[PDB]
């Protein structure tokens, strides 16, 4: 069984659709990060704002590491270290149909949120 | 942001004011691609806590905590003149409400610390 499955003893609903209640729980929260984190980082990154009007959130910001290496104390690239992305799974809502027939469906989006500086690994399988 | 979830006023009323949530997760087959042991190989390493809530989808939400205030140098030592700082992302999860046949779902905002980065202090 899955999370969205209603108990088997319950009467069936036409279309197999579920009730989505109004309002987003804890909507008032906002991300709090160090000022200019993406630029002050030794593994700096750039952002790409992706837009979809039939997706909630409509704007999904994607990060991309600026360099292969990490930035040293002198402000130069160090290729002995690697800037690597941090990717996280998220849920967005896809808006379907139109007007009175509007329905919603969950969608999994992989978001690259930022980069970190790692010591490289020599992989056993290339 | 309510408008995305609304219908024109003239639409036939749905008792309970609930919206239609269709079955299935779009692009559920996707898997996170990240460097192996990223959290401990990072110069701003972090710990993970697997938060669990059986009324939440996904039930498991992994939260990161920076292991140090400073960053780790080539020698494996902490340099407290650099800062390990958390990277935070806004996500949506689904909360299950009520019991039995009266079960409904509600969106919920969750702030996720995904890892840490090393920054030069200001
Ligand atoms: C990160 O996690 C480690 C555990 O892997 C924590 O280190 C342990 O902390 C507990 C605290 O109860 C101690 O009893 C252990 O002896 C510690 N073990 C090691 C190997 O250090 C550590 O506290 C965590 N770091 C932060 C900053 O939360
Ligand atoms: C982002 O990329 C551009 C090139 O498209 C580059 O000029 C810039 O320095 C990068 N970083 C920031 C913070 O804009």
């Amino acid at each position: 069984h899955t999370f969205f499955q209603k108990p088997e003893s319950c009467p069936p609903v036409p279309g197999g659709s579920m009730k989505l209640d109004i309002g987003i729980i804890n909507e008032n929260q906002r991300v709090s990060m160090s000022r200019n984190i993406e630029s002050r980082s030794t593994s700096p990154w750039n952002y790409t704002v992706t837009w979809d009007p039939n997706r909630y959130p409509s704007e999904v910001v994607q990060a991309q590491c600026r360099n292969l290496g990490c930035i040293n104390a002198q402000g130069k690239e160090d290729i002995s270290m690697n800037s690597v992305p941090i990717q996280q799974e998220t849920l967005v809502v896809r808006r379907k149909h139109q007007g009175c027939s509007v329905s919603f469906q969950l969608e999994k989006v992989l978001v690259t949120v930022g980069c970190t500086c790692v010591t490289p690994v020599i992989h056993h399988v290339q």
